């Protein structure tokens, strides 16, 4: 899309994965992440991670489904329907 | 200090804390925060919060102590003397 940005649709396996939301959305990409192969506390740990990731950047944070959530650029207008279109 | 910047001690009780943790370094300010009166879970969430708060803005997360830990912004140069003396 213009101004460098895209939406990133990623499959998390481990908290070690943070990285690959993080690396997309610090550089202005929204992420739509699948949560479906992490343990509830995995999960938990990448939900807080991506809310500080978020935070930092004054990004908004959403939730998909029970197991996609979001995040999205300050400056992005994307909706709901295009994050579940790329999930 | 120069361009907005200061060290801010906080004595955490909760997960709300994060926002207040964000709200200092997102604007550049070092934080140094004491997790004693936290559960190890809550402690485990404000640690993933504040790593994703580091690599949104090429912070530093630094670990004082068992209970304590500061973070810094990417071009801010403070000593582990300093985070030891604000906390
Ligand atoms: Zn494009
Ligand atoms: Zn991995
Ligand atoms: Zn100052
Ligand atoms: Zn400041
Ligand atoms: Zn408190
Ligand atoms: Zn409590």
């Amino acid at each position: 899309m213009s101004y460098q940005s895209t939406i990133v649709p990623v499959e998390l396996h481990s908290f070690e994965d943070a990285q690959v939301i993080g690396g997309a959305f610090r550089d202005g990409d929204a992420v739509v992440f699948d949560m479906s192969l992490l343990s509830r506390e995995e999960a938990r740990r990448i939900v807080d991670f991506a809310a500080g990731l978020c935070f930092a950047l004054r990004g908004k944070m959403q939730k998909i489904d029970s197991v996609t959530f979001a995040v999205v650029p300050e400056l992005s207008n994307i909706s709901t329907s295009e994050l579940e279109r790329a999930a």
